[PDB]
């Protein structure tokens, strides 16, 4: 901003660009989400009294849920892929999240607490 009558700029907006990730997209949320669950879901059993009955029941540990969580992050991730948006925002984000937290917290349940 130093002409105001006189334009005649042949280059300018050089530097003056960046694209910077806003948000993750469906693909690099995934990534970065995928792993994180195996560390909330076995949480999930522990830090409810309820949970934490059968999770005491099968003398199942946290690196043991760690362990076995990489089976179902893999599993919900296809399955709200297709569902997914292009892009996940912040709030997209949580939404998601749950959905991938509820599948496993069931998948492993049905696996490893249910002794059937």
């Amino acid at each position: 901003m130093a002409h105001h009558h006189h334009h005649h700029v042949d280059d300018d907006d050089k530097m003056e660009d960046t694209a910077n990730p806003n948000e993750m997209t469906k693909d690099a949320w995934l990534n970065s989400m995928t792993p994180l669950l195996p560390d909330l879901i076995c949480k999930g059993f522990i830090q409810d009294p309820d949970l934490k009955k059968r999770f005491d029941e099968i003398k199942m540990t946290y690196e043991q849920c760690v362990t076995l969580i990489p089976e179902s992050t893999k599993k919900c991730q296809d399955e709200l892929y297709a569902s997914m948006p292009d892009k996940i925002n912040s709030e997209t984000a949580g939404t998601w999240g749950r959905s991938l937290g509820e599948c496993i917290g069931k998948d492993f349940a049905e696996k490893h607490l249910i002794p059937k």
